[PDB]
């Protein structure tokens, strides 16, 4: 009697604080909620450090972490789909070193980077990257989204690099940024 979706979701970023002097390796875990022509749902819908929740609730962001410290996920961000609003069909998870240009970092410098999604039904892993050996030489990287399926949603691993920073990713999909 028990049937068949994904309901509730954790993505979770961490990494080792750098070692040697310099800079800290401040990496950043983002979520973007799109509507179905592919763009955000309103500027607030780009969830970051300078805005942690989303306006309707689903998507909350745990925190800022700027150096590393601590085992474990460092940033995460909290997905309830049960209360995502119709008007959305895909949430996408950027992820990017903070003032990357400026610093001269890497994913490639930072040690045992991650970025991993968990059904938080059961708390088993759906995907994770590797991103100290995988995204070495980038700076900015597409994680995956999450989409609407009919009723239910869907995890979709992506990958995708892009030079321009956090900036250029809220860019693409129509962020006012
Ligand atoms: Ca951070
Ligand atoms: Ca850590």
């Amino acid at each position: 009697l028990t049937k068949e979706g994904l309901t509730a979701v954790i993505v979770g970023l961490g990494w080792d604080i750098r070692t040697t002097t310099g800079t800290d390796f401040d990496l950043d875990a983002s979520a973007l909620l799109l509507n179905s022509g592919g763009k955000v749902a309103s500027d607030a819908h780009f969830i970051f450090f300078n805005n942690l929740k989303s306006p309707d609730g689903s998507v909350e962001h745990t925190g800022d972490n700027i150096t590393g410290e601590g085992e474990g996920d460092d940033e995460q961000i909290k997905i309830n789909l049960a209360t995502v609003p119709a008007d959305i069909e895909k949430i996408v998870f950027p992820v990017s070193i903070y003032d990357a240009e400026n610093r001269q970092q890497s994913f490639g410098q930072v040690r045992n980077a991650f970025i991993r999604v968990v059904n938080q039904a059961g708390e088993a892993e759906i995907a994770r990257y590797d991103l100290s050996e995988d995204a070495s030489t980038e700076t900015a990287m597409v994680f995956g989204e999450l989409y609407r399926h009919g009723a239910e949603w869907k995890f979709r691993a992506i990958g995708q690099g892009y030079a321009s920073g956090l900036r250029g990713i809220a860019q693409d999909f129509g962020v006012n940024v």
